[PDB]
């Protein structure tokens, strides 16, 4: 038997209200710019949107972005979530300013905000997630391991109802940010421009001379002379012939990657949620640049 989670618009709010939150997040991202050696909070926000959505299980409709359960200690302390506390504390002051927004809508909106402010595509976003009680927090272990191969990646993502194209598009977000030894047992960025959203991950995967090395934490990762790295799960995208075809596609067509990421990422943030027919349409927020702010 599966739960239903129906979206309920937080009371009386409309587009102008959520655009105000987006703007608060965007402004903080622009100001609090020294985090992680001047990477900024963009990438950890996108990670947090993904980890809070990616506990979903299509089989019983548990986990996912709806309940905003990352705020509970079981989930907050998942070892897979190490590092994400920085994204939570970045958002805490925003939530105090806008205490009406649910936690789900805030964690997911922070990811949308960060992608758009890092010059990525527009991601339509829908409001309506409702905080659910502590007893609905998912058990640890539902997020993926990095030391596995393409068959594991494919199987993992089937749980999230993601197909080959969706998975490859979604992994393009590893253009952003970096791995941190004390968080995950891997270290280094995937590329040079790690707070601008581009198709650089696919380019570097195909074009770099990758060497399998062991890092100071005794885990294997692929390293290049440029100073980039790839997780084994990243690198398996060029080992699997189906994945590789899509990697080459996104490497050679920026616009296609952007459109495919937008669709897949929205779906990720909306998995598990039922929207009434009279729910508002998806919002497309303007960036600070488009507003002239
Ligand atoms: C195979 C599945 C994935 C694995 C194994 C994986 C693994 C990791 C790991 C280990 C990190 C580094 C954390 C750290 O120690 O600082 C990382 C970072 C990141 N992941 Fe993935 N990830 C996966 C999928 C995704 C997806 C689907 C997204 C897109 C929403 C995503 C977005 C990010 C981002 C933005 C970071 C950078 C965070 C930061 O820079 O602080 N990852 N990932």
């Amino acid at each position: 038997t599966p739960l239903v989670h129906v979206a309920s618009v937080e009371k009386g709010r409309s587009y102008e209200d959520f655009q105000k939150v987006y703007n608060a997040i965007a402004l903080k991202l622009r100001e609090d710019d020294e985090y992680d050696n001047y990477i900024g909070y963009g990438p950890v926000l996108v990670r947090l949107a993904w980890h809070t959505s990616g506990t979903w299980d299509k089989h019983d409709n548990t986990g996912g972005s709806y309940g905003g359960t990352y705020r509970f200690k079981k989930e907050f302390n998942d070892p897979s979530n190490a590092g994400l506390q920085n994204g939570f504390k970045f958002l805490e002051p925003i939530h105090k300013e806008f205490p009406w927004i649910s936690s789900g809508d805030l964690f997911s909106l922070g990811g949308v905000t960060a992608v758009q402010e890092m010059q990525g595509p527009k991601i339509p976003w829908r409001c309506g997630r409702v905080d659910t009680p502590e007893d609905t927090t998912p058990d640890n272990g539902r997020l993926p391991d990095a030391d596995k191969d393409a068959d594991y990646v494919r199987t993992f993502f089937q749980r999230l109802n993601m197909n080959d194209r969706e998975v490859v598009a979604l992994m393009g977000a590893h253009a952003l940010g970096k791995t941190h030894l004390k968080n995950s047992g891997y270290e280094g960025p995937w590329g040079a421009a790690n707070n601008v959203f581009t198709n650089e991950f696919y380019l570097n995967l195909l074009n770099e001379d990758w060497k399998l090395e062991k890092n100071d934490a005794n885990n294997e990762q692929w390293d290049s002379k440029s100073g980039y790295m790839m997780l084994p799960t990243d690198y398996s995208l060029i080992q699997d012939p189906k994945y590789l075809s899509i990697v080459k596609e996104y490497a050679n067509d920026q616009d296609k990657f952007f459109k495919d990421f937008s669709k897949a990422f929205e779906k990720l943030l909306e998995n598990g949620i039922t929207f009434p027919k009279d729910a508002p349409s998806p919002f497309i927020f303007k960036t600070l640049e488009e507003q002239g702010l």
